[PDB]
């Protein structure tokens, strides 16, 4: 009850004067068991932003697994294929990129590019989607490119999930049998390496405690995160936070998605 005051006081705050359709959601499952804990307007789409970049690397891993794609592959480009907000592959453009340091530019540093060409490896938007209905998840739906899937259109379908889609699809890719051991470990490592979430999660989380996670903005106020976290070293429960709507600026949206992050930390229980 105490993390859904929270979450409910968050959504008050963010969205009295949007003027605008203005929502959050959150939704917190076991990862060993996959028993949703508790949620807050759990089946409301959101626009993915970059949290979609761990679909995308689970879809290419998929491919690597069945082997169609190889993590040490190489893939050149152009400067003129660089999107707002590449900081890892504009310092690439002599040498390329593999398709392992993409997926960790993607999820590590939310490359933009990374993302585009990893979109390009497994066919686009239309065969990420495929991947995720493919393996059960009928909810969530990339349409565009980066950066336009970041748009956020207002009840604009393209480019979302729901809380729990996202939360339940995380957890298959992270502990189900879709990937191998070992890519599902890869997966996992490259989230825990996130450089670009400080402000979110991470910024609640007690020592000794385990985080891996993704965040994404976008335009029109949206804002969310997903992780897997726990005490000990170890993940145990799944987080994702998803935030749309709001005129509030980036530091005040961040703030309290991280005191979404401390209640759920203080009152975790056993
Ligand atoms: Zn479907």
């Amino acid at each position: 009850p105490e993390t859904l005051v929270k979450v409910k006081d968050a959504e008050d705050q963010l969205c009295r004067t949007s003027h605008r359709p203005c929502r959050v959601g959150y939704i917190e499952l076991d990862l060993n068991s996959g028993k949703i804990l508790e949620s807050f307007r759990p089946e409301e789409r959101f626009p993915m932003m970059s949290t979609f970049k761990v679909l995308l690397c689970g879809a290419v891993l998929s491919r690597i697994d069945a082997g169609q794609e190889q993590l040490g592959r190489r893939i050149h480009y152009s400067q003129n294929d660089l999107v707002k907000y590449s900081p890892v592959t504009e310092k690439h453009l002599t040498d390329g990129m593999t398709v392992r340091e993409l997926c960790s530019a993607a999820i590590t540093m939310s490359d933009n590019t990374a993302a585009n060409l990893l979109l390009t490896t497994i066919g686009g938007p239309k065969e990420l989607t495929a991947f995720l209905h493919n393996m059960g998840d009928h909810v969530t739906r990339l349409d565009r490119w980066e950066p336009e899937l970041n748009e956020a259109i207002p009840n604009d379908e393209r480019d979302t999930t729901m809380p729990v889609a996202m939360a339940t699809t995380l957890r298959k890719l992270l502990t189900g049998e879709l990937l191998t051991l070992a890519s599902r470990q890869q997966l996992i490592d490259w989230m825990e390496a996130d450089k670009v979430a400080g402000p979110l999660l991470r910024s609640a989380l007690p020592a000794g405690w385990f985080i891996a996670d993704k965040s994404g903005a976008g335009r029109r106020g949206s804002r969310g995160i997903i992780a897997a976290l726990g005490p000990d070293g170890k993940p145990s429960r799944i987080v994702v936070i998803y935030t749309t709507g709001s005129r509030k600026k980036t530091d005040e949206r961040n703030r309290q998605i991280a005191e979404i992050g401390a209640s759920l930390i203080k009152h975790w229980g056993l």
